[PDB]
């Protein structure tokens, strides 16, 4: 720490208190629950848009941390909020699990399970449950986690996705050129990111193992060795449907790594882990941080300079818990300068917004939703509830 680090964490505290926290409150929706699935380009909500489960769970472990750090007796209420809607319109009463989206009414859109959805629900929920001590968000996150654990996960990895009863189906979710990627980076990244969170506040031998379990899938078969990089997109057994790089997923899974590592028994593992975390943030830095801020992603051998909103918080956390661990400047420096580029280019300028989604290569703002499905409080709210609590 020093006097920039300090001033660095103010700036943090003040754009979530001051812009994030009001803007998202803003969202809530009082006529039918939950809160508004979009918001377009031009600031107009869609009250009518259909509600994505994940996007609610993201917005349910935002306003829960928020007042597990900053104690903000509006932002419990606004958890509240979304523990309702998920608890009256995502929860599946009669197969359990959450769905994976309904109409702005509640009406299920589309009841199929989702091992991703699951996961957000996890940590949602248990992150809800510290802040408000609520028994049923409890009973639910566990409920999620032995059915993950009992009905969803093999021998290398989770199935992702089921029929409403749990039955399997081929994912959904395809590579760049529609060949269905029965693993993925991402559902497995959240599976270890809600599984953390779930431990930490239960403490359980199960949870522990399954823990274990998922940290030593990224370390065996989801990172490419030597290379800084995970695979993003695989068929059934973590090969690769295309020579994909997500600079954004590397530095995320980077620290979100770190973090479980201080969990582990095992210290050989533990080792094993954090020095995997600082090889991802080293090459991460060389490869894809230009000097302001980290480019997208590398498709083949096309490279997106891009700079997606979602990318640079996660490069925030990561280059910052790199900084932590080593006390090279070189990591600091690039957290703080990702942070003023955001500031620069990604906070929207104009009244009653938020983060735009994306600025191109020529730093152009490209017409893209505020808020959507896929757009939420979490990645860019977690950067600054990190950074206040790290320092
Ligand atoms: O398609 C993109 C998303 O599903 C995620 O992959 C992305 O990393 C962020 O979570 C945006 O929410
Ligand atoms: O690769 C196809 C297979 O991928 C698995 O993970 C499951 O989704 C199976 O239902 C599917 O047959």
């Amino acid at each position: 720490g020093s006097m920039d680090i300090t001033r660095f964490k103010e700036d943090l505290k003040a754009h979530l208190e001051e812009k994030i926290i009001p803007f998202w409150q803003s969202l809530k929706d009082d006529e039918f629950g939950g809160y508004y699935g979009y918001m377009d380009f031009n600031l107009n909500i869609d009250r009518k848009a259909q509600k994505g489960c994940i996007l609610n769970s993201r917005i349910l472990w935002f306003f829960s941390a928020c007042y597990n750090v900053l104690k903000s007796e509006k932002c419990k209420e606004m958890a509240f909020h979304a523990f309702e809607f998920l608890k009256n319109k995502f929860w599946d009463k009669e197969y359990e699990g959450l769905f994976w989206s309904v109409s702005h009414k509640g009406v299920p859109v589309d009841v199929t399970k989702h091992v991703y959805v699951q996961a957000f629900g996890i940590y949602g929920l248990s992150e809800y449950y510290e802040a408000s001590g609520d028994e049923e968000a409890l009973h639910m996150a566990k409920r999620l986690f032995e059915i993950l654990e009992t009905k969803c996960k093999r021998e290398n990895g989770y199935t992702e996705q089921f029929e409403r009863n749990w039955q399997e189906k081929e994912n959904r979710f395809l590579s760049e050129n529609g060949v269905i990627a029965s693993k993925t980076m991402n559902t497995h990244l959240h599976v270890l990111e809600s599984y953390t969170n779930l431990y930490r506040l239960l403490k359980l031998d199960d949870v522990y193992e399954a823990l274990e379990w998922i940290v030593r899938l990224f370390v065996d078969k989801i990172y490419k060795k030597g290379t800084g990089h995970f695979k993003v997109f695989c068929d059934d057994n973590w090969n690769e449907l295309i020579k994909a790089v997500s600079y954004g997923f590397d530095i995320e899974a980077s620290w979100l790594l770190d973090q479980a590592a201080k969990y582990l028994k095992d210290e050989k593992l533990k080792e094993e882990v954090e020095k995997l975390a600082l090889e991802v943030a080293q090459i991460t830095l060389k490869e894809a941080f230009d000097g302001q801020s980290l480019i997208n992603e590398m498709i083949e051998d096309r490279i997106d300079r891009s700079k997606i909103w979602w990318v640079e918080a996660e490069t925030v956390v990561g280059f910052f818990n790199a900084y932590q661990k080593t006390k090279e400047e070189k990591y600091l420096d690039a957290a703080i300068k990702t942070w003023e580029f955001i500031k620069e280019h990604l906070v929207d300028r104009r009244k009653n917004s938020e983060w735009l989604w994306k600025v191109n290569e020529d730093l152009e703002a490209v017409n893209m939703p505020i808020v959507e499905q896929w757009k939420c409080p979490y990645h860019n709210g977690r950067m600054c509830l990190e950074i206040i609590k790290r320092v």
